[PDB]
């Protein structure tokens, strides 16, 4: 019999037997000994070969893989039955993994997770509280601009609180930039309309959008219905208009100037006294000498038809206003330009639109 | 020949034949000794080796294995046949459920359910009847934020009574929550519009969502037609608006405060005297606060569109009020503030949108 280089434990093993291959990633270097119960849990004893023990470091991490996949997808059909003991009894993969061997592995021994994910799910911990799992699952990806930040471990329900708990990690390398006071997270779903649709990815692996925030480690969020998806306004001018009424308006709703989109609206909040909507936007960096001291700001939400008696001409357009609520901007002409606005800036939605905006060209120099 | 250790009883013999291994769980424990029927139903002897015979207990489920792992994911369509030495041999599993053994797996002998799932399927059972079954189907899962509750179990057609009795079964952990007097369900339907697409996993893998609700155990309730998804507004201030008409409004349509989402519309009743339809409505717990005893609702459903003599201005906006009806807020100004609304509340619908609304500006400190 074999010595046992490494000894494993689960609960549930997953469909490993005595002779399953133990491959490093693609690549068999072992074999599987023996699998005997204790209390609860179950002993799986490795035979890794001689000449392959180097593989085997402090910080590896075992998962099963079962039997032989037909996985089909872009990639054609890629079977994966390579070695004959895989496709006969499962096997067993593992790999060294940087930042592991943290919090997890250190008193009894390695664990055999179920599948690779889970074996991945390495970092620092936080906590997601959500109103509803119905758009969660075990092992959904955290993404920052397409990249996956982490992901999704557990899914309990809390009847108390009712609410879910879904416990989720950050990779080692982003757990310092993200897990602070004002990040936000939340399910992106798929957009189909008659309008036009997106995140069509999202019908198959839907994944938790982050927008990154300053303050100080939390570690314990809250899910939010939307956020912004890109960082093209993320550092930029922040300002605050205020409004008897939000409205059409919305996250991530367009900030217009000269009709262009410069900004977008990030939160609209209900004021100390509830009395007024306190909108924040990003006003790009780009774009962000346009703010100006006087800068009149105005709804420019759907379509607002003309009216006249003996003759009035109607105007239509094709705005995304009418599918999302822009807001536009104008500075009122002077020679001593007003100063720049600074970040604590609170505006006042002008439910007028000026009318002699356009006739304004207000100069504004970078 | 093995002696029989416990026998069983199945129909539509699952693909189980003499020689096929019995795992406790994942770990083969023993195997099966002969597949007869008896009058109708298959018995099916086991014999588990004796150092495992503690393993087999009285709250003990068994359910046969086999079949393929199709997973459509983000990665393509992914079949896996993680066992081959014991796929083409047959393998019945089994484990310890906490809450089984009721009152079916006792008196004569344990059942091999044709699955994992239907195993699991233990605890308090209720009995759900339903106007048309066409939505409901037997193990479909019975969600709770998400989490899977329950699950439904039979679908009967009593004729003399024209609707359809389908015994459901809510997990023991559950069933003090739920099985209440206020608890409704209702299937979840894919709904795919020119206005947007939502629910689209309920495609191939529909389910039936749950509200709790405080009152007498019940054990017996009715299929609804539609469900607040979300426990975001369970917890808070509960009250009653009157009209003379509903019309637009229906269950889940938002209840509004300067144009945020504040509340929900959570019933329609008619009333004792049936002349005024009971908008029955649910103010979070964050904003309770600005529903005071003066405060006027008013019907902003759909658009409603101007009209002026010498100049007058369309608005046509972007509102889901279009799609699902909204009520909206307002507090007239006062120094003396009118103290926060009871549960019990009745106010009225005044469909005049006070027209110097805007301009309130009431102060409502938290």
């Amino acid at each position: 019999l074999p010595t046992t280089t490494v000894s494993l434990s689960a609960e549930t093993l997953p469909d490993v037997q005595a002779g399953s291959v133990v491959l490093y990633r693609k690549f068999e270097v072992g074999e599987v000994i023996t699998v005997r119960p204790r209390a609860n849990a179950f002993d799986i004893d490795l035979h890794i070969k001689p000449e392959y023990r180097n593989l085997l470091t402090s910080n590896s991490v075992f998962w099963a893989e079962g039997g032989a996949k037909v996985q089909l997808n872009g990639s054609g059909l890629t079977v994966q039955a390579s070695p004959l003991s895989r496709a006969l009894k499962g096997a067993i993969s593992f790999d060294n993994l940087s930042g592991a061997s943290a919090s997890q592995r250190k008193g009894d021994k390695r664990i055999l997770y179920a599948s690779e994910t889970a074996a991945r799910a390495v970092g620092g911990q936080i906590t997601l509280h959500a109103f509803d799992a119905g758009k969660l699952a075990v092992g959904m990806p955290i993404r920052y601009l397409g990249i996956d930040i982490g992901q999704i471990q557990t899914l309990d329900l809390i009847t108390a609180r009712n609410e879910v708990q879904a416990k989720a990690v950050l990779y080692p390398e982003y757990v310092q930039t993200f897990a602070r006071g004002g990040t936000r997270f939340s399910v992106v779903t798929p957009q189909i309309s008659a309008a036009g649709v997106e995140h069509l990815d999202t019908i198959l692996q839907p994944y938790i959008n982050v927008e990154p925030g300053r303050g100080n480690p939390r570690r314990d969020f809250e899910l939010q219905e939307a956020t912004i998806t890109d960082s093209r306004y993320l550092d930029g001018l922040s300002i605050i208009v205020e409004a008897p009424e939000a409205g059409s308006l919305g996250i991530g709703t367009p900030v217009l100037f000269r009709g262009l989109e410069v900004g977008t609206v990030t939160g609209m909040t209900l004021g100390t006294l509830s009395d007024r909507v306190m909108i924040a936007m990003r006003i790009s960096k780009r774009y962000q000498h346009l703010v100006r001291n006087n800068s009149v700001f105005w709804l420019a939400s759907g379509y607002s038809l003309d009216f006249g008696l003996t003759g009035g001409v109607v105007k239509t357009g094709t705005f995304n206003q009418f599918i999302r609520g822009g807001i536009a901007f104008a500075t009122p002409p002077g020679t001593p330009l007003a100063p720049k606005a600074q970040e604590g800036k609170h505006f006042l939605l002008q439910e007028s639109e000026p009318k002699e905006w356009r006739e304004w060209g207000t100069a504004l120099p970078k």
